[PDB]
C-alpha cells in the first residue's frame, strides 16, 4: 500500500539529510584544507547558492510536474554527489561557487522529493505520511549533527573525513532513490490561467499565504540565530553548545511534524485555530528570544519555535496537498517556496544588509518577532471575519 513509497522516500530524505559536514562547514572551507578568507565566503560563495536556488526552482516548479517528480528527485541525488564531491577535492573560491550552484539545484530537487509522496499515496494517506516526511528529515539533521558533535568529541575526527562521512550518506540516499517507484501518468499565458484553475480551492491560498511568508521569515530566523546567541553570550559559549542545541531544537520539531502524522485529528475545521494558535506561539517565540538576556530563555524560546513552525508546516503541506484538487503538487509546493525565498531575499536585503538598514542583531530579531506577529494578527482577523 503506501508504506512501500513512503519508507522508501523516508530513507532517502534521511541519508540525503544525515549530513555530519553541514554544522562544521564554516570550520571547513575556512580552516586548513581550503584556506578561504571569511569574506569570500559570504560575498562571493554563498550568495551564488540562493541566486542558483532561484534560477532553478523555477524549473523545477515549472517542469517536476510533467517528469512525474522521480527524475528531479535522482536529479537531487546526482546533485548531492557533484556537491559533496567537489567539497571533497575542490579548492579555490571559483569551485565553491560551483558547489553552491549545485547546493541549490539539491534545494530545488528537495521541493520535488516533498511532492513526491502526495503523487503516489491515495489522499487517505496524505496526513500521516506527512508528518513522517518531514520527520525523517528533521531527524535526519539531528541524527547528522549528533553524529558530527560526537565524531568531533569522541573520535578527534578531521573535517575531511566527516565530509566524506557526508558523502557516503548522501551517495547511499542516492541509491534508496533509485529504488522509488514511478509515479503514474497524470500560447504560454493560458499556462498561467491554469494556475488560476490550481489555487481556486480557496482554501489552498490560505495555506498557501501562510507558508509563503512564515517559511520567509522562519529561514531569516534560522540564518541568524546563531548570530543572535553569539551576541547574547560572549564568554565562552562556543559552536558545541550551539550547533548542539541546533540538533536538539530541530528533533523537537522533527517530534512535531511525526505529531501531525500519528494523531488523528480531523485538521479541515482545527486548521485554521492551529494557524492562529502557533503562530502567536511562532511570535511570542521570537519575541522571547530578543526581549529575555537570558541565554537559556532563548534556547528555549528558539526550540518552541522551530517544533512549533515545523508543526504548522507540516499541517499546511498536508492541507495543500488533500484540498489541491489537481495533480500540480510541486507547481503549488515549488511557488510557495519560490515566492517564499523571494520574500525573504526581499526583506534581508532591506533590513540586515549594508544597503538597505543595516539593522543590528537584537532590534533584528524584534523585527523578525514583530513580522511573524503580523503573520498571526492578520490570520487571527480572518477568524473574527468569519465568525
Amino acid at each position: 500500500s503506501w508504506i512501500y513509497p513512503t519508507v522508501i522516500l523516508c530513507l532517502f530524505g534521511f541519508f540525503s539529510m544525515m549530513r555530519p559536514s553541514e554544522p562544521f562547514l564554516i570550520p571547513y572551507l575556512s580552516g586548513p584544507d581550503k584556506n578561504l578568507t571569511s569574506a569570500e565566503i559570504t560575498n562571493e560563495i554563498f550568495p551564488v547558492w540562493t541566486y542558483s536556488y532561484l534560477v532553478l526552482l523555477l524549473p523545477v516548479f515549472v517542469l517536476t510536474d510533467y517528469v512525474r517528480y522521480k527524475p528531479v528527485i535522482i536529479l537531487q541525488g546526482i546533485s548531492f554527489i557533484i556537491t559533496w564531491l567537489l567539497l571533497l577535492f575542490g579548492q579555490g573560491v571559483k569551485t565553491m561557487q560551483v558547489v553552491e550552484f549545485f547546493y541549490g539545484m539539491v534545494t530545488a530537487a528537495e521541493v520535488a522529493y516533498y511532492a513526491y509522496i502526495y503523487s503516489v499515496v491515495s489522499p487517505e494517506h496524505y496526513q500521516r505520511v506527512s508528518g513522517y516526511c518531514r520527520s525523517v528529515t528533521l531527524a535526519a539533521y539531528t541524527a547528522g549533527s549528533v553524529l558530527a558533535q560526537l565524531l568531533v568529541s569522541l573520535a578527534n575526527m578531521s573535517y575531511f573525513y566527516l565530509n566524506v562521512i557526508s558523502l557516503a550518506s548522501v551517495s547511499v540516499a542516492f541509491l534508496f532513490s533509485l529504488f522509488l517507484p514511478m509515479p503514474k501518468k497524470s500560447v504560454f499565458v493560458q499556462w498561467f490561467q491554469d494556475l488560476k484553475e490550481c489555487y481556486s480551492s480557496k482554501r489552498l491560498f490560505y495555506w498557501s499565504l501562510w507558508w509563503a511568508f512564515a517559511t520567509a521569515g522562519f529561514n531569516q530566523v534560522l540564518n541568524y540565530v546563531q548570530i543572535l546567541w553569539d551576541y547574547k553570550a560572549p564568554s565562552q559559549d562556543s559552536s558545541i553548545y550551539n550547533g548542539a542545541v541546533e540538533a536538539i531544537a530541530t528533533f523537537g520539531g522533527a517530534v512535531a511534524a511525526f505529531a501531525v502524522g500519528y494523531v488523528k485529528v480531523n485538521w479541515d475545521l482545527l486548521g485554521e485555530l492551529a494557524l492562529v494558535v502557533f503562530s502567536v506561539v511562532n511570535a511570542g517565540s521570537l519575541f522571547l528570544m530578543h526581549y529575555t538576556a537570558n541565554i537559556w530563555a532563548c534556547y528555549a524560546g528558539y526550540l518552541i519555535f522551530k517544533s512549533s513552525y515545523m508543526l504548522l508546516i507540516t499541517i499546511a503541506v498536508f492541507q495543500i496537498a488533500v484540498n489541491l484538487n489537481v495533480e500540480r503538487y510541486a507547481l503549488v509546493f515549488g511557488i510557495n517556496t519560490f515566492i517564499a525565498l523571494v520574500i525573504q531575499t526581499i526583506m534581508t536585503v532591506i533590513v540586515v544588509d549594508q544597503r538597505g538598514l543595516n539593522l543590528p542583531v537584537s532590534i533584528q530579531f524584534l523585527v523578525y518577532g514583530s513580522y511573524f506577529a503580523v503573520i498571526a494578527g492578520i490570520f487571527l482577523m480572518r477568524s473574527m471575519y468569519i465568525t
